[PDB]
């Protein structure tokens, strides 16, 4: 069977543990240990293909864990994640893919940039400013809400078919 590797990395507070519980568990948390990082596993079938994602929700920046730096090094695309209600989330996406290019040493890496909490009113990221950041990176930009279930399989299972197109 084919495996997927995913890390799910952006600012605290984004919904990164939302977004994962939410396709795995098909629930939305209110509230989850924002420090708490594991390895979560699901068999889906995407495109005709049974496969497994194997997803890192990354959490905090402390000292990396050597399963972190793992999937840092081994991941093959990552879920950049900032929320449109959060200004300083967005702007922050920079570091997030420097770091990922670093690691990877490569500016060719299967990523997408998700927009989360799309459910909540009065954004303070456009779309349009979301989409330009997408473009210079030449990555897809998928808006999601942990709380509602928009788009979140549609961010995961589009890393999937980037991953493939690599
Ligand atoms: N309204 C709304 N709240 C969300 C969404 N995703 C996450 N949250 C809330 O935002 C807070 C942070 O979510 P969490 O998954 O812990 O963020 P993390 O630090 O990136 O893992 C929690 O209170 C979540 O309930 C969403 O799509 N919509
Ligand atoms: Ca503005
Ligand atoms: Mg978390
Ligand atoms: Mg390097």
């Amino acid at each position: 069977m084919t495996e997927y590797k995913l890390v799910v990395v952006g600012a605290v507070g984004v919904g990164k543990s939302a977004l994962t519980i939410q396709l795995i568990q098909n629930h939305f948390v209110d509230e989850y240990d924002p420090t708490i990082e594991d390895s979560y596993r699901k068999q889906v079938v995407i495109d005709g293909e049974t496969c497994l994602l194997d997803i890192l929700d990354t959490a905090g920046q402390e000292e990396y864990s050597a399963m972190r730096d793992q999937y840092m090094r081994t991941g093959e695309g990552f879920l950049c994640v900032f929320a449109i209600n959060n200004t300083k989330s967005f702007e922050d996406i920079h570091q997030y893919r420097e770091q990922i290019k670093r690691v990877k040493d490569s500016d060719d890496v299967p990523m997408v940039l998700v927009g989360n909490k799309c459910d909540l009113a009065a954004r303070t990221v456009e779309s349009r400013q979301a989409q330009d950041l997408a473009r210079s990176y030449g990555i897809p930009y998928i808006e999601t809400s942990a709380k509602t279930r928009q788009g979140v399989e549609d961010a995961f299972y589009t890393l999937v078919r980037e991953i493939r197109q690599h």
